[PDB]
């Protein structure tokens, strides 16, 4: 509800880039995450299915094969990217507040620097974690007390695959949309 | 509650037939994928039976012949139709905001066809993934570790493929009202 | 929350009777679906219980008994009685914008008369489709894979007919009123 | 949210009973039935237990002794003894509206005489569905298919039965301030 | 939302004490109760756990111990504890709305006089009920049809322990403020 | 939706440190705990998994390792350091009401000065309670009833371990914005 005013407030004190195409992707990511793929996520444990009789195998097996969950790491980037923004806004606020280019420049310019660097961190968090972007019908755990090697079956992979490279894609945009914006800034000096 | 004043905001910078038949069909897709579909599909794994003592091909089937679920497929499409009006509302407010034809006829004529082919691209997509717009008691399933074929059994195929048919019929009007469109502008040149 | 404030907007431009006994006995059927009756119909599916060892027999038979819920077609049905009004509504606006009898009486008349065929169109369906209006705890189903004929049992049937009977009453008082409109329309010309 | 603003409005036009004691006795039943007790009958039928292996034994049984839940009782008494104050502030607002003792006495005088036929009714179903107010622990049954009489046990048979006593004594007070109400304006005339 | 609103109107018309400290720690447990200790209680009959095949003991068993849950009376007595604070609001308003020190020194002596009462009361009936504020691990139970004593187990009796103390503390801090606003009062007369 | 207000209205009345970073660091807490942690911990006891047939021994055993959960935990730390804050807030209120340097100076002083004890009570806690912020995969349980010693396993044990150094961290640094504070307030006199 309020959310629509906060982002009228955000809508202005930017350029045009930053006005329409950067808010508008962001509120792109953040209907998929809410509407369309937590529900993918919802039976991530309680479908996990592995082939065995040794119990407290499935906790190990799905504990080492996903340390945090897609959705988690989605939301936390989400909330690292939005930070900037929020701090420029309270910023500018205290700053009118105390009044009844320098100072605008340079938590402008560092604002846009630390959502690329934050973009980018969590998207390398990604690759590294779990090994590409597709994920696999079956994994082979040998953490103990599994006995030697044993089969579990993950719960809807390939949507799960669908949604990952679908805010994969949006975030690199929204990285080149952000570097853009640098050099638009560095060539006006 | 606030999605009403943004319903207002973009019910006005319209034609006649894009300030209320258009809308009112998009209203009407929202709420039947809201209040009535998304509860159809709520258990759409949990009751998927196989007949099978063999762990994990109850998983690897469902995965096989729903890659990705019929109502996040309409809710991607919702938001994909939706974002180029969303992109005029915020151009229109920019421009607004600078000055205190041919870029609006541009924009507007974009707009609309771009949804023509979002819902054109969505409704091909529905058609290749499930063979036809009817879903069937029986599903035969030979993917490993299934051993030779096993019949599995979906959950409400027929109030599934109520709501398939009402939603793939919606899409089709909204079709031909954004063609009609066209050829009103068309003719004024 | 703006329901409420749709809700006054929808009360102007109306008769007497139109007003205030269609527009109540409107309320007093979504409230009926939402805040009672929806709960009912939670474990339709689940406590769906069938005397035989066949895998699959259950899915089928529910689905060949119930193609589709009882809740969702009030849903259908309320959201299709409700359009009309709802176009009434953006006509009007429509009209008053661009002015910054006929049109008037043929938009109300065709709207009443839309709602009469949506309510007997879906009350005839109720009635054909389950065959009366009281639910059986017992139902007999022969579809394949069922071997032979399995007796299956219902699920709160009791409880389910009296929400059955309060949804048609109400239903038939509302085309009553609405067929009453129209003869003090007739007879005024 | 907006139910704030309602009560606000049903506030006035009312006497000095009608305005203060009859109102927050309702919203104190409301209250009850959305916080607290509504949680109390979540369970009702998960937790019914049946001592025997015949299949739909539990599901005859259930339906029997509880044709219709004590909250969806509940719930369809507020909505019955709301409508009348609601009806009458339609009216009112259609009568300021037309405007731009005697109308007003007979409505206002014939409303708290259905409040009183509607709370007296719901109290009778309450005893003669329920044989009183207490809920025991065990049921005896013996509708087919239960061979013989079968042993059935009741969810939270003492709390059902505190909340029970607390929302019919509530109901018999409501009763005797409308009926007073009467009474004051009798000898006025 | 619209309940911040309610608290600013209670907020005014009122002492020192009874502006902060009562509004402070009446809200302060309202949030105890419904963002914290609401899910410690969500399985506590569903993680009831009895040494037994008697068929129905289980149901028997939870009754007889928890006759009422704790969140259901603290839920109750913060509502008791707040209708006459809403009394006096009301009666303000209709005050207020009739004019366009005696009358309101009784009402708001009364007011706190009937808090006292109800604080006591529901704190009386913690101790009696539950013998005490600690929960147990083990439960000993011989009521029909449980064969001689069945021993069965709480679910999170230390977490249910904690809130108990703490929801008990603060209705005593609560006691002691009401307590010292009455002498305030007594000594001005 | 309201809560946006609230943080306006705090927002104000504070210096620079305590206006912007300590006010961004309480939501980026709320946050996190709302949207991503809590359904982390949704299944901490239906997936506590033990080695055992003793009954009541998973009940004892996790009541034995979790006391209390970790996010109720965190739920009562932010509800207790936000306390001070919002008695501030009427303390100011109540102040300019009654209107129409040093009550405000020991007022503040204090607030800032009962926010670093409870972060750091907290903060303790959490370290004694569960011996590290490392949560293990097993844990070896030998209360009663569960025969020597039991095996059990915990559900997600490495997620958890994300979120808890994530939130004591920013805890801490908390504490250090809270220090400087009361280091420019104590140079300053």
């Amino acid at each position: 509800g309020t959310l629509q005013t906060i982002l009228g407030g955000v809508n202005k004190h930017s350029t045009s880039i930053g006005k329409i195409w950067l808010t508008v992707l962001f509120i792109f990511r953040i209907m998929i995450l809410v509407v369309a793929a937590k529900e993918v996520w919802g039976d991530e444990q309680a479908d996990f299915v592995c082939n065995t009789l040794q119990p407290g195998c499935k906790n190990v097996c799905y504990d080492h094969y996903f340390p945090i969950s897609h959705i988690r790491l989605w939301a936390l980037q989400l909330i690292f990217v939005s930070t900037p923004a929020l701090l420029v806004a309270m910023h500018v606020a205290y700053r009118r507040h105390e009044k009844k280019e320098g100072s605008l420049w340079w938590t402008y310019t560092s604002s846009i620097f630390f959502r690329v660097i934050f973009e980018a961190a969590f998207m390398y968090v990604f690759y590294v974690m779990y090994d590409g972007f597709s994920m696999q019908r079956l994994v082979k755990c040998n953490a103990w007390p599994c006995p030697n090697t044993v089969d579990c079956f993950v719960s809807r992979p390939t949507e799960k695959t669908v949604f990952t490279v679908f805010m994969i894609a949006v975030s690199g945009i929204c990285i080149l949309l952000n570097v853009t914006e640098l050099c638009y800034l560095l060539i006006r000096y």
